[PDB]
């Protein structure tokens, strides 16, 4: 599961839903985490965005963030004219206030998103799409 720091804007096709699709399962572990009794305490929480390793525990006190970042993927989602079920965001109150801080990418850490997604379609160009056209190459 990845969480991406670019413009969903400019997403290739591909990207879009499988974001769209992932992120509100970080919602899911949070609520299940706190079944458990956990605190935001408890998570080994990175100060700076990362990748691979706890790229995930990262947004744990930021569902906030992410949050408002489901609405633009469910709306890009839309205005290419994806068909999509589920056109509204998550209800996130069940959660305590600490999961839910918001969070502001550094140009430097958003470059870092961008090189993931950048080298994975160089991977296998044709496989990806924008506005289903291949630009990728």
């Amino acid at each position: 599961t990845r969480i991406n720091l670019t413009l969903v804007s400019e997403l290739a096709d591909q990207h879009l839903m499988a974001e769209y699709r992932q992120l509100p399962r970080v919602f899911g572990a949070v609520r299940k985490h706190v079944a458990n009794g956990k605190r935001v305490r408890d998570f080994k929480i990175s100060p700076t965005f990362i990748l691979g390793a706890g790229h995930v525990t990262f947004f744990y006190d930021k569902l906030e963030f992410l949050r408002k970042r489901q609405i633009e993927l469910i709306a890009e989602c839309l205005k290419r004219g994806f068909n999509i079920k589920d056109t509204t965001v998550q209800d996130i109150s069940d959660i305590p206030q600490e999961f839910r801080g918001d969070y502001i990418p550094h140009e430097a850490s958003i470059a870092i998103s961008q090189a993931r997604l950048d080298e994975k379609i160089a991977q296998r160009p044709t496989w990806y799409k924008y506005y289903g056209k291949a630009i990728y190459a």
